[PDB]
């Protein structure tokens, strides 16, 4: 168990202020007692111990993906009616944030050191058999030296709800077992991971100006999305795009393969991220 029963955090772990309310609650800065380091932490109160076993299943998650570019779990306990979860800060915050403080998307240099970054995080997680399934600029967390962090496995805990002859089955029915079960829904991360590189360049994704329940069927039916405004962007980026927005995902890459692509390739240094995090740093301070 990764999850302390005994040991009250507050001999550890210490609050100093709030961060954010944006759908699933609140979100503390949190220091260290003895060391001294900083954590973001979430404080639950639990409606349902049956319930409880989703953020304990996040917790297992985290806990087993050691990665550069996933967040560290830095402790997690349960005491009183209470659970804690403390996180490596990442003090550079979400790249939709950023995008919000200065007023614009990223340049492509940057979106090919975020997109590198993601691949190689896809690509291990999906060797472990895990799945994102909500991947967004709003998720992709950075540190001050230029990196990401992947942060939130809220939806990717649920769906290991699976952890609990068919000569008559439709096929509608078979496709989204074996859709949703292996080979075929690691892919999914792959078409999530191109929309938020096109909310990166136009900072919203695509089909933003729609209402929410008319979007799933405009997904549905539409041709995959593509850059607005084509003349600003390589061909590279278009191209990247182009493949990784298949929606027959038998055909759709894995991460492993678009880190073959021309597009990130070459990328050996993430110089463009750094610049972007100091610019944003500079900016909150006016
Ligand atoms: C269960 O373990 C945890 C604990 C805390 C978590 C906090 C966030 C988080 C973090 C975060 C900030 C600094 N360091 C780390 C994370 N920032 C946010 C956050 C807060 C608010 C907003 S907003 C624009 O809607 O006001 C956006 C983000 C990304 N979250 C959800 C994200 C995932 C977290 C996971």
């Amino acid at each position: 168990e990764h999850v302390r029963r005994d040991l009250d955090p507050n001999e550890v772990w210490e609050i100093v202020g709030e961060l954010g309310d944006g759908a699933f609650g609140k979100v503390y800065k949190a220091k260290n007692k003895e060391t001294g380091a900083l954590a973001a932490a979430k404080v639950i109160e639990t409606k349902s111990e049956e319930e409880l076993e989703d953020y304990i299943v996040e917790i297992e998650i985290l806990a087993t993906c050691d990665h550069p570019y996933i967040v560290k779990l830095l402790g997690a306990y349960y005491h009183d009616g209470k659970l804690w979860i403390m996180i490596e800060f990442c003090p550079g915050g979400a790249v939709d944030a950023i995008m919000l403080e200065l007023d614009r998307g990223l340049t492509e240099p940057q979106i090919q050191v975020v997109c590198r970054q993601m691949l190689e995080a896809l690509n291990f997680l999906h060797s472990k058999r895990i799945i994102h399934r909500d991947l967004k600029a709003g998720n992709v967390l950075m540190t001050l030296e230029g990196d990401i962090r992947l942060a939130d496995f809220g939806v990717s805990a649920k769906n290991l709800k699976t952890l609990q002859t068919p000569y008559w089955m439709a096929p509608e029915v078979v496709m989204c077992e074996t859709m949703k079960d292996t080979p075929y829904d690691y892919k999914a991360d792959i078409w999530s991971l191109g929309i938020t590189l096109i909310e990166m360049a136009q900072i919203e994704p695509p089909h933003h100006e729609l209402n929410p329940m008319r979007v799933l069927l405009k997904i549905a039916k539409s041709d995959p999305p593509t850059l607005l405004t084509p003349s600003k962007w390589s061909v590279e980026f278009r191209d990247f795009l182009k493949i990784a927005l298949d929606k027959n995902p038998e055909t759709r890459p894995s991460a492993a393969q678009l880190l073959e692509h021309p597009f990130v390739s070459s990328i050996t240094s993430n110089k463009a991220l750094r610049e972007l995090v100091a610019e944003a740093k500079a900016e909150v301070m006016e």
